[PDB]
């Protein structure tokens, strides 16, 4: 997964960045199964008031949270998953679950390429990693927080 | 929904993105009914330059207005938004409609969050509404523009 | 098609940006035929350190193309233009296929708008071109390299 989170500029700290990161990270490990290091967190910064809701210019406290999963999972899962979203980034963040926005659009695995390679299908991720050579487990074994 | 609006920068004053963000709310609201507030527009602005058409780089005209939707409505109407959308923010932005595009996609109601909330099929905008605690029902009002 | 690049900051001289739209854009005009002017890539440039893999935080090296295309196409051409995508990128703007991560979702082409007309289905490039205001035709003409 890549996880795209609209947040306003300087709203998240470094760290406060790392454990919204944390966060959602783990919560798709523990909840889909898929090792960690699949699991990109991608922040955008925008100034703050750039953010509408009804219409009506918001402050620095929005958090949109765009989750792009691989198709297969089911909708009980995924309701799970962005509603542990919802809570952790909540506590990771320190701002009101008011404030945040959790949307989930998926595709077939095999358009979708992380790490130069096309993805395997939810829950078969083990085989996957293993066929791939020494050097690139190397390489995502180190992104593993 | 969440309109994701990618825009050069300095191309929209404060102004501009109030009558562009106030274009798109009012064009879904009008269309869909659902409830004004729950509109997101939310401006990405990148530096001019960073937009290529066929391998050109482009000045600072070029809008993507991205909306993020619910399942569930038809491509009449689905349509009729994304035309309305194309004049309205191109009224609203000083623009010329040949520099807007507009992609919408569609998830499950189910996996879609907004307020912190699971956001209903859009049959069912008001009663969704009215299972709110009223910190949340008060919260959500104040997003509704004058 | 809108092809979004999430690349860190600076990380892309202007010179390598070109490179790797031009790449993109070639990519998706020989796998699908499109005529080049349709094709939008839209750089998002963000601080080094807003990308996490697996809860840690990144350098400024990884490159995410987020593809935005009609619905109509193979998964074999798909994966195709997605493998191609990851390659010439690499080419291009000189990174390792490792950071370089590419998802394709589809929608309807009834609710896609590109210089503010309604596209086509996928193969009728032709005669829809061949229904646009001679303005609109010169328009469009002018972003092909």
């Amino acid at each position: 997964p890549v996880y795209m989170v609209y947040v306003s500029q300087d709203r998240l700290t470094p760290s406060a960045k790392h454990a919204v990161a944390k966060a959602i990270t783990d919560a798709h490990r523990g909840l889909t199964g898929a090792q960690h290091f699949l699991a990109q967190v991608n922040f955008q910064e925008q100034p703050a008031g750039n953010v509408f809701l009804g219409g009506v210019q918001q402050g620095g406290d929005t958090i949109f949270v765009h989750g792009l999963h691989r198709e297969g999972r089911s909708a009980d899962l995924k309701g799970q998953l962005a509603q542990r979203i919802v809570d952790d980034v909540s506590v990771a963040a320190e701002i009101d679950r008011k404030h945040i926005w959790v949307y989930f659009g998926e595709m077939p695995a095999q358009q979708m390429v992380e790490y130069g390679r096309f993805l395997p299908q939810p829950g078969h991720e083990g085989e996957w990693f293993d066929n791939l050579s020494s050097d690139e487990r190397a390489f995502m074994e180190t992104n593993v927080d």
